[PDB]
């Protein structure tokens, strides 16, 4: 698991790869939308996010990242930003 082997990215240019990471996770929960066109600073909520696909994006997105995350993840910080941050902080920060 995790892919961060591509370690050495600008926090942005990792930032784009979870903002997209995210996007791609909650387009697929809901099974619609292009990844790419899913708005930061747009709300899980907005998005069509529940309770129950919040912990499917959850899922998605830790399958992506290789670590563990918690089930109050989308709890505590939805948005594709907030999460993009929290992912961030995941892979640089954690190992
Ligand atoms: P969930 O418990 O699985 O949501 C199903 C629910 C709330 C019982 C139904 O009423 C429903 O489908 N309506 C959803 C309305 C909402 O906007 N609620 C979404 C999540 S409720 C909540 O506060 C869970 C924590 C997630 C916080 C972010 C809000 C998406």
């Amino acid at each position: 698991g995790s892919h961060m082997r591509l370690n050495g990215l600008s926090p942005q240019q990792q930032q784009q790869t979870l903002a997209t990471l995210v996007a791609a996770a909650t387009a697929t929960v809901l099974g619609h939308h292009t990844p790419e066109s899913i708005s930061p600073a747009t709300a899980f909520k907005d998005l069509g996010i529940d309770s129950l696909t919040a912990l499917e994006l959850r899922n998605t997105l830790t399958h992506n990242t290789g670590l563990d995350l918690p089930p109050t993840l989308i709890f505590d910080h939805p948005t594709p930003h907030a999460l993009t941050q929290h992912l961030h902080t995941r892979l640089t920060q954690s190992h």
